[PDB]
């Protein structure tokens, strides 16, 4: 039946996907054709941003559309024993839950993390109300397991042999659009790859282990990703384990963007591509940024954004404009024909900007007191407004001041040559973290 | 629900798989452990034969339970535009509809090859009533296609990233098992592999490969089958695309046995693996057995043959006892306590044989006219009864007469010294060729 439907939204998100990774994020090593053609059919941002530095924190942006320090979740959900915390679909109006009020059917495909209990599992996606529930996690994560059978989803009781999980997330992906393009859908694409432990059809590593080859010369793959590097883990850039991973992404994407067009969906189908955190040290490529995942430096939270629409959303543009994964719950909403019901959001509405209107600048606030990793040093709370960024650290107590755009490497502190600006800063910073009742960090006493 | 149920029936049958293939039939070289353990809890045919040479007439007579020389099909359908022959749901009870008036639930996973007209396919596995039907051959399936997205199977719609067609074929088998599992049901699982053009995942090539090198000498498995070799073919006895295609079949008939003890359902399911007609030629392995397919020789038509049945049939027995395809319809009729409805049978109930009963001796017949091979040499016709087989060529015209017992490999023609024994098995044949309206030979006039 042809009329007007409310657009399809798939949402699809990589688990600790760096910055640097992508070939439109000027990555050579890997390969992602399929990415880089949303890229060219969408727009690009180059300053987004993932709400927190890690897993459960930037998943509770998204679903809740609040501060993780809000939330009170900041950190990743350890194994049940190490923690009290989940995510109560009491306690807040789930963004699947405001898209069905707003007439989509609503699917997960994988990665919750926004609840370790699986013993009553009062906060998975089924009980925050998801339509459809798709190789979730029935255990703890973890280290992973990447080919069937999958030892952390159970749900996936049917597979084929040494199946690669990132293959079949697509493959759901696919008959779910198939099965459900009659109706408006949110599909929420939530992927294990690329968390380590890092595991890739051999095909592709031996693929990436050449290309290594060529491009440092002949035995360097075995010479730093040989038998003896267990977790293929190293300090080398260009890692053949992350990028043979990313081709398995990137072709999923492929199959998504191919089900779209066969189907009749292409022209009524937002497509956003993100990432939950930076890449992970001694596996991920953050490019020029400082640090990567547990760090709230920019290689912690900056991240790939591809958002697709095509014919609202003009096609091949870059947009330099903070965005964070906050403003998915307004954005989707606007694009479904919702209005928040008394449900408060911490972020704003990406459409006009997503339409080519001039963008406005807002503070953007991150806070990481670590209450799971422990990482003393990593410990801190941040605040961008316009081009300057000050990061408060609790364990060796010092503001760090960068201008972004003019040393987006974090590599020049200004805090004590720019003592008013910091000053603004940290004012901003302060009212911030007493708005959200920001959990004080665990040092000692 | 607990209670007697008549029992599920699982007929496992590969393409073109030889004699010499199984570990269970003396090969070392192939891995078949799921098969061996299978061999190992049931009974074993060494004297186990297809009633054709060739695809569509052992598929034929496996549907009708009659000779195919009967139906009228004796080689393989060939493209639409070759043929005029097809199955017709309005001639036969097909075996399937048998069965489903038994109270059973009736499933065909893959290969029908008794309608090659995909225009209107009025002779397709649907239209001879199977309730249900999984990816069958959607267009002539010719030199095949073993990686998703599968050309020869348009009904397979939905696979991951190079998706192996056996493994998917097994993951279906798995699915039906559990779908169907509180209701009998036959499943005929209709494997296309190991079908021409050799193919198999690369891992599993390159394992084949090193042991080729391992019992032949390093460069043995390049030398004989490297970028050179496009088919993967060879007279090198022991093909590393074979054993890979051999192997991936093995792990799926582990999956269904897995799947079978965790359903619950092994006690009460009987399953079969066997095999259309003899190993091709520069592929397959018929170990001593004179030729392969398309020949009336031992080795177009001996096939492996388990069947197992938990407690109705005793492990790890090996049976000498002639059997052929034709035997399979009565056998299963009784298996599910039904009675053939008008319908002629021309092969045997083998449950009190499978049951430790004492065998019968009868003679069996094959015709090979070579309608669509046109093969003149290899056109022929054979009797066998007791030791003796009695082969009539129609090109360069003679009587072979073999003991097949003193003379498994055919090596030795006894007509010319054994007149009254030869004169005794063509009386036989001739008045088998009168009651089956037997299709003369394609020759010259
Ligand atoms: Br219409
Ligand atoms: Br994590
Ligand atoms: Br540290
Ligand atoms: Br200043
Ligand atoms: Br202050
Ligand atoms: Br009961
Ligand atoms: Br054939
Ligand atoms: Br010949
Ligand atoms: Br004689
Ligand atoms: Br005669
Ligand atoms: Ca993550
Ligand atoms: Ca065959
Ligand atoms: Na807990
Ligand atoms: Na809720
Ligand atoms: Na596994
Ligand atoms: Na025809
Ligand atoms: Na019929
Ligand atoms: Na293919």
């Amino acid at each position: 039946m042809q009329g007007s439907r409310k657009p399809n939204i798939i949402f699809i998100m990589a688990d600790d996907l760096g910055w640097g990774e992508l070939g439109s994020y000027g990555n050579t090593f890997n390969e992602t054709p399929n990415l880089d053609r949303l890229s060219a059919q969408g727009m690009r941002f180059t300053q987004a941003y993932a709400a927190a530095p890690v897993a459960s924190p930037t998943r509770a942006s998204i679903m809740t559309g609040q501060y993780p320090a809000r939330v009170g979740i900041t950190d990743f959900l350890p194994e049940d024993e190490k923690t009290d915390r989940w995510l109560d679909p009491t306690k807040y109006v789930t963004l699947n839950e405001a898209l069905s009020a707003s007439g989509y059917h609503t699917g997960i495909v994988g990665k919750w993390h926004l609840d370790t209990d699986f013993k009553l599992n009062k906060g998975g996606p089924k009980a925050h109300g998801f339509n459809e529930v798709i190789g979730t996690e029935s255990e703890y994560i973890a280290d992973g397991d990447y080919f069937f059978p999958y030892s952390k989803i159970a749900s996936f009781d049917k597979g084929t042999a040494n199946e690669y999980l990132t293959d079949r997330q697509c493959a759901e992906a696919n008959a779910f659009i198939t099965r459900n393009r009659e109706k408006p859908f949110f599909l929420y694409l939530s992927l294990y790859s690329v968390h380590t432990r890092l595991e890739a059809p051999v095909q592709l590593v031996e693929k990436y282990k050449q290309k290594f080859d060529q491009k440092y010369g002949t035995g360097k793959a075995e010479q730093f990703f040989g038998a003896n590097n267990v977790r293929h883990e190293s300090a080398q850039r260009d890692n053949p384990w992350l990028a043979a991973m990313l081709e398995s992404i990137d072709t999923g994407v492929g199959g998504i963007m191919k089900t779209l067009r066969e189907t009749g969906l292409a022209e009524n189908t937002i497509i956003v591509f993100f990432s939950d955190n930076g890449g992970a040290g001694k596996a991920g490529n953050n490019a020029h940024l400082r640090a990567g995942k547990t760090w709230l430096y920019e290689g912690g939270i900056r991240e790939p954004l591809i958002v697709s629409w095509p014919g609202k959303i003009k096609g091949n543009t870059v947009n330099d404009n903070p965005v964070t994964s906050l403003d998915f719950y307004p954005t989707f909403l606007a694009a479904a024909g919702g209005k928040p019901t008394g449900g408060r959001l911490d972020g704003h509405n990406l459409m006009p900007l997503l339409r080519g209107g001039r963008a406005s600048g807002r503070p953007l606030f991150w806070h990481y007191p670590s209450e799971t990793g422990k990482w003393v040093n990593r410990m801190s709370s941040a605040v961008r407004e316009g081009n300057y960024k000050l990061l408060e650290f609790y364990n060796n107590p010092r503001l760090e001041l960068y201008d972004l755009q003019n040393d987006p490497s974090e590599s020049h502190n200004l805090a004590t040559d720019r003592p008013a600006e910091t000053a603004r800063l940290k004012k901003l910073l302060e009212d911030w973290k007493k708005e959200v009742n920001a959990e004080a960090p665990h040092l000692a006493r």
